[PDB]
């Protein structure tokens, strides 16, 4: 309907059903989330169908998430969002830079940070895009870091929020 | 519903007062527009203000274009289109690949292809973004092809449409 939620069970995570790399916990509210204990490659991807959200809509995809006391290698990641079919043969991933662990300490600074929602957790904008009829099929996000000389730590993953603008 | 139109030469479009490589010409219905005879940077830039646009609004930025008899090097090009505030520090122009001259043969190929316009001009989807107060900045979007090693030719620029989704 009104926007789409992914549980992060629902999300397709790099590892993330490797004890060593990630840690699935249960929080209050009786919530599942992934929290990130250690990883190379950083990979949390998702997929909606636009022909269920209501049309001619402006969306924005973030996902939500929250940090531990020691984030390691997030400062700074990719964000891509793009509708499947328009993806042309042999293009990669083609996002943008965001950043996640890092904090805005200018009012001047450029770039996508992190927001603080109501409820406490964090969420990031990994792009926008409009549903004209629900006719141009599925959209695809996710946020990567894919350096394999670091050690990515201290996301705790609980899904994506495809809101209207 | 009212949109703005850039014509081409209001858009930044690097090598395009020189002779040699670009021709500005006077077309039906007396507009002026640029063919690109050879280029090897080629770089088609404009930006806007977000706080003329009507608010909580989506809009749409096409490249309105026509190809020569003989177009070269522009099977593909680089679509780009982001928020001037949101440009993370060091960060590219970080944009996707899209087709200009290269025909869809089969339906199920994928990619994001121009089409017709009812005055004739073909027009290539530049990107999406909502203005929501018009108070987040300008937005930037340009198509570029910066291949030194290649020649690009054949194409006509009438100018960028901003139109509301
Ligand atoms: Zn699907
Ligand atoms: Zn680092
Ligand atoms: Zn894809
Ligand atoms: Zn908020
Ligand atoms: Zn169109």
């Amino acid at each position: 309907g009104q926007g789409q939620w992914i549980a992060a069970r629902d999300l397709s995570i790099t590892w993330v059903d490797n004890p060593q790399y990630w840690t699935w916990k249960t929080v209050d509210p009786n919530i599942e989330v992934a929290e990130l204990r250690r990883v190379a490659w950083l990979d949390i991807y998702g997929k909606i169908e636009t022909k269920n959200l209501i049309r001619k809509t402006s969306y924005a995809v973030y996902l939500v998430f929250k940090l531990t006391d020691n984030p390691r290698e997030l400062e700074r990641a990719t964000a891509s969002l793009r509708f499947v079919n328009e993806v042309a043969e042999g293009a990669g991933i083609e996002g943008t830079t965001v950043f996640i662990s890092k904090k805005k300490k200018l009012p001047g600074e450029l770039g996508r940070f992190p927001h603080l929602r109501s409820d406490g957790w964090l969420e990031i904008k990994l792009g926008e895009f409009f549903n004209n009829l629900g006719e141009d099929g599925e959209v695809e996000m996710r946020l990567m870091e894919i350096n394999d000389k670091t050690w990515k730590s201290g996301i705790i993953v609980k899904g994506f929020d495809i809101r209207p603008n």
